[PDB]
């Protein structure tokens, strides 16, 4: 990566216009961190990338320059969503900006046609799909006389990311978007995105072939966010009653998130706070721009307190004071729980970010991921980090964020940081050889077992013909046998197996590869405790 | 990986497979390869073929299944390809199926029930990769399926689609590591063209195949004679010296011809018919039922040439093709070894003829734009084109990094059996020269098309450029077009294109090397014919 600390001045021929762009038409004080030098490399004229985490305003890095410049701003986005995200917040502002995608009226694609080469034309940005590029022979002729008239100045890649083979959510399209430099040298282009994956930038920018270019990357550690991990409990309603007892407790009137797994639990959550006394609204991906603006208008005039979003790509919710961020369910993984959470304390101010910890959760997630090579491996990461208790929170995130996360000491602004305890280490390897004989058992008869099956015939219940004879229940609550069980998982003596059912997927536990181990008297399995 | 140990037939199935092959398929004997291939699968390991379009692949699965208990389940990337098999599979008697995005729910529900049938006779079934990783219905009718011992074999057509280090990265072929995860004991056999040991390595990862037997085929086809001709340039005068052709040396015989575009195959076949060549064009779009007649009519020899325009997804396999004939060079060497590969498949002597037009190389760089690496490709084939001087197995195993030499050739190809005589040529001051008429246009702000600055370099053209002393360098158009193309592959010429309302259009300029001709020492030759 490249050093900004050059190009974070205000002495720049543009500087003024740049400073009364953000003030008067954009309506913000200050800029952000990277955001002045991402403007400055691209008003220069040369080309730049930007990481910077979701929320951390990089949009403003091109619309920003697209006011002051001549012409327009070329804006390729992957989805229709963002875009109309982009140009909701753009016409409230009162700026001219538009969109181009396959569905687009022909009486609209005229109109914009005609537009690119209009030199009195108030548009300043224009929001295209990639299949703009690749697979419309007419846009690109309008774009070339554009180019050629002085109109077509600049090139925004969002979600840049998706120009590599190794990166999030690869778009086919993306591959060709290199024809723009080639086409179009004079025209600067930009690069956002949320990941870093330096092999995934240095291909993308041989792919746009604007390599070597600025790369700029924001300080992705959040030092005013505190890292929580809660226990979830086991019944739906104990658990809402526990949030809104925590809402109430420590933000009470504060704005917030609450994410949550699945569409059915981000409705149901909505409804039971709203019961329980907290104005509450959904948010999602796929919503209408007009269901959208109702939510973000709610929230903003605190019509709604919490914002119950569901976790998918196209959150637009952004806003400065959210003071907490609750996690219903864990994320996917650890890169997805950074940036979800990442949403709170915008404003730099002091903001808690709490996960629930749930047993169920990792097999209702883990069988969602099934069909991701690496779902598995990147759950059982976020389960892992769910189950310490000794290390720094921000320490176990930064792991995922090797070459954006700086050094920097968390000074109590996590649980484990902050709770004066003990551990110890226990013994649970002969747990683990009762698992194995319950769980051989119904290789023998050809059963799968749940955990709900296999946790029952631990304790002496379900079927009796799962149970095994010699086998003494353990005489420990559910919950430390949900986490003995969960130790085993994730240390691969135990593993899971899915079940492909007409309508769902579903985890079976069976024996892991570690199990061997345990053929050797001498092999002691142990569990780090609270003490 | 060593197939001498593969390639016998002492196994407990060799019986039924040979029953099988003679019986049921109709072959005679095994192509090399195909045997160790379907002995692995059979045995019950891991097996990755790569073998070329056309080499018998779709044999090394199909087979294996009809031995095998239950059916075997074929992932295939494309509806037309998976049908040119159902089409095959239907003619032998052999019950198969597919299933896709369009699939009808009164068929969706036949094939789930005989899945699950320990009395079906479904052998095969072709299914797209969203069938995996986008049908909770599917992936429950297989679970079943493996667990009652009828899902037995994978079979992952164009299995390279899995890694993305390659250009034909399919994203659902990233969720095909499920079958082997849900399914060990099914084994699993990946099928390619595309010999690049880096891409195979990594799909095995993608499909979790931890022992994979690699087996490849050898480019070189030792029946196949290579030639490159000039192209006539007018239309009418070409396609009757194709039929020349055809009457003066494949009186008879079944042939192809590939073209570049949609109506070049459309024209080139109505020409054909007339002319007295009975002809029928083929696409890969085309129905399964229009399929079928082309390959009966040409089967029967109602139809002698098979008029195909080049691209994915095209059928057309007749062991006895006599001759190719590339209406338009190939955009690649990729495709063009491919396309001519499908002459001579009955091992006798079959001829592989190029037409190289200098027009084409313009209206096929056009067409590839949105190809990152469209141009270089293309221009190692313009490259094949413009030789001369090297044998035709030279340059295409340099495309495959093999080395080769005449002597392996042994007089099959125009360069080994027509042996002209050559000089390295002096063109810097062409080159030169050809930089002032650009440097020119730049100075009026136009930039020119292939066509102009040859006529600015013979003095046409609206009187571009007339200073200097350009007067035309009393040679043939057809030498004035050859030494542009090597200044465009040695890139002292580079192409620019510009996109207009209903196509892509090519104009050139300064290349980047022209840098060079800086220092007066340096020598850009050429080999020219004597
Ligand atoms: N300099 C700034 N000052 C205040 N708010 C900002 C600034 N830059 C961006 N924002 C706000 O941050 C929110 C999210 O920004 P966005 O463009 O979505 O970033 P990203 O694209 O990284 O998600 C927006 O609502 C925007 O108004
Ligand atoms: N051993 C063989 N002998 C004769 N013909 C064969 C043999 N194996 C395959 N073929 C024929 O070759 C043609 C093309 O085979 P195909 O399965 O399309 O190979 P690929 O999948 O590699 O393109 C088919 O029409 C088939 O009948
Ligand atoms: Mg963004
Ligand atoms: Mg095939
Ligand atoms: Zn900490
Ligand atoms: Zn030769």
């Amino acid at each position: 990566m490249s050093s900004p600390a050059s190009w974070n001045k205000e002495d720049f021929p543009w500087s003024g216009k740049v400073k009364d762009v953000l003030q008067n038409v954009f309506k913000l004080q200050k800029f952000r961190p990277l955001q002045l030098e991402t403007i400055n490399v691209t008003m220069s004229g040369k080309e730049v990338f930007l990481v910077m985490p979701t929320g951390g305003g990089k949009s403003l890095c091109y619309q920003l320059p697209a006011l002051c410049s001549d012409g327009f701003t070329l804006v390729i986005c992957p989805l229709i969503s963002l875009m109309e995200d982009q140009l909701m917040v753009l016409k409230q502002l009162g700026i001219s900006a538009t969109m181009l995608n396959a569905s687009s009226p022909k009486e609209h694609v005229k109109w914009v046609h005609a537009e690119m080469v209009n030199k009195n034309s108030k548009l300043k940005l224009i929001y295209v799909t990639p299949e703009k590029i690749a697979k419309s022979k007419m846009f690109m002729s309008r774009l070339e006389k554009a180019y050629e008239a002085r109109r077509f100045t600049r090139i925004a890649v969002d979600e840049v990311h998706c120009c590599s083979q190794w990166g999030h959510d690869f778009r086919p399209d993306y591959k060709a978007l290199g024809i723009l430099k080639r086409q179009f040298p004079n025209a600067s282009l930009i690069g956002l995105t949320a990941t870093a994956t330096s092999h995934v930038l240095k291909d993308a920018q041989k792919i746009l072939c604007v390599e070597k270019c600025f790369t700029f990357t924001a300080s992705f550690n959040r030092p005013n966010l505190y890292y929580e991990v809660r226990q979830k409990p086991s019944n739906t309603e104990d658990f809402i009653e526990d949030i809104v007892k925590l809402i109430n407790g420590r933000y009470k009137g504060q704005s917030g998130i609450i994410y949550c797994f699945s569409q059915k639990d981000s409705e149901q959550v909505t409804i039971s706070l709203q019961k329980l006394g907290i104005p509450a609204g959904a948010y999602h991906a796929n919503m209408e721009p007009e269901d959208k603006t109702k939510v973000h208008r709610r929230w903003a005039a605190n019509e709604i307190q919490v914002v119950v979003a569901t976790v998918a790509f196209g959150m637009g919710i952004d806003k400065p004071d959210v003071r907490f961020v609750i996690h219903h369910s864990m994320s996917k993984s650890m890169e997805n729980y950074y940036q979800e959470s990442g949403r709170a304390g915008r404003d730099d101010m002091k903001a808690d970010c709490i996960l629930y910890y749930g047993f169920g959760d990792i097999f209702r997630i883990s069988s969602m991921v099934v069909m991701e090579n690496v779902g598995q491996q990147k759950l059982y990461e976020m389960v892992s980090y769910c189950q310490n208790i000794n290390k720094c929170r921000r320490v176990l995130i930064a792991q995922h964020f090797d070459e954006v996360w700086s050094p920097e000491a968390c000074n109590k602004m996590c649980d484990n940081c902050c709770k004066e305890i003990s551990f110890e280490r226990k013994n649970v390897t002969a747990y683990c050889r009762d698992l194995i004989k319950i769980l051989k058992q119904a290789e023998d008869l050809n059963e799968k077992l749940t955990p709900l099956k296999l946790i029952d015939s631990w304790m002496g219940k379900g079927a009796s013909k799962l149970r095994v004879a010699g086998l003494a229940p353990p005489t420990l609550p559910r919950e430390d046998l949900e986490k003995i069980i969960a130790h085993f998982l994730i240390q691969q003596y135990l593993k899971e197996d899915y079940s492909f059912t007409a309508y769902a997927t579903i985890s079976y536990l069976k024996v892991g590869p570690k199990a061997n181990l345990l053929n050797n008297e001498a092999h002691v399995i142990t569990m780090r405790v609270k003490k």
